[PDB]
DNA sequence: TATCCGTGCAATCGTGTATGT
DNA sequence: ACATACACGATTGCACGGATA
């Protein structure tokens, strides 16, 4: 008891999203999911918006401290490491099976709209924590000569993260159809290659 | 006569983009639409049914507009395809349509397997571009466009992407920066990857 | 008379809160 | 904490019934 139900009770949440999206859910189905009625779950949230903010919300502060722990030890530089940085999150998005449900279920299984105020908190929330990273090694970077001077940085920081959600989309949406393991390191590859030589991401 | 069917399914196309797929009942689109549900049951038998019919309208005047600015274009195959491309995200702010058919299949409909009309219309517009991002990579190389070595696999899965990166960036973004600029950039770095990266062949 | 569209009603489903250990 | 019971709204599907041309 105790923490245990509530621990039983996010996953089976987590895992009852992920299967059957969030609008069709009920919160019944989250109850039998886990091996309690509603009674249990009305004690632990709020409601079905307080149970998914209080669900996503600690996801989204695991993601950002598996980051923080993956990139702060600095093994060669910062340029070289925000690459280790990447691919680590890409390869945590096929091993981490709590990672992996938390972006297939925001770019999939829920609906962007004013109304579910909770999901674009979280949408926000998700693209405020990279958008801070991004800028924080890029300035770090042409601070220590690694790309250009006259980076264009506020073009950049959207190219970064615009190619890397498109390789989180088309993995999900082709229904993980081609090997997430050899493709994503080509395309950081690529990406990192494009802010240290292409003109175009300058002004 | 037939300006109610019309006006039902238009009407369905707007509420879908504001409130989402789900939390739109049948009620809110008739009464959208000047109506009520005994004209909206008596043309489509429920949502999914009226969902279907709306969005594979939309998806067969893609595919002509994606294939009419195609024969349209005299030049080479790898030169009049960053022109197919340039338009599309040209119509993603001219043609109202079109930007509500991909905003509501990119951030306001759920891609799970209930939802077999949205899942249906989603692999719709994958083997359209499938089929021509294939078809113009088979004859660049053939016009020497591109290197013989191109890895034809991964150059389209690259290319599709970079082209659903920007898409989905731009929407969840909530628009907030110029499509008509950054959208040939990143096209034209995109482009220049598969004439000269390494990783990019076998 | 067939097509078009509004109206009334049963019936299911999800939620919220009170009730009882 | 957790299970159970009740009270209520929100949609759905088909009953129709009226209208038109
Ligand atoms: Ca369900
Ligand atoms: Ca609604
Ligand atoms: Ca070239
Ligand atoms: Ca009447």
């Amino acid at each position: 008891e105790a923490l245990k139900t509530k621990e039983h009770l996010m996953l089976a949440a987590l895992e009852t999203f992920y299967r059957k999206g969030i609008a069709r859910t009920s919160l019944n189905e989250i109850a039998q999911a886990a091996g309690v009625t509603r009674g249990a779950l009305y004690w632990h949230f709020k409601n079905k918006e307080d149970l998914f903010d209080a669900l996503f919300q600690r996801i989204c502060d695991d993601i950002e401290n598996c980051i923080a722990q993956d990139a702060a030890d600095a093994e060669g530089g910062s340029w070289t490491v925000f690459r280790h940085t990447l691919l680590h999150f890409f390869e945590r998005l096929q091993s981490n099976d709590i990672h992996y449900k938390f972006h297939n279920i925001l770019f999939l299984k829920c609906e962007h709209t004013e109304q579910n105020a909770a999901v674009i908190a979280i949408a926000r929330k998700h693209q405020a924590i990279w958008r801070e990273k991004i800028t924080a090694v890029l300035t770090e970077a042409v601070e220590n000569q690694d790309l250009a001077d006259d980076l264009d940085k506020e073009t950049a920081v959207i190219f970064i993260k615009s190619t890397l959600d498109g390789l989180i989309w088309r993995w999900f949406s082709s229904g993980e159809s081609f090997d997430l393991g050899k493709t994503a390191p080509r395309i950081i590859g690529i990406m990192m290659d494009n802010l240290e030589n292409h003109p175009c991401l300058r002004r």
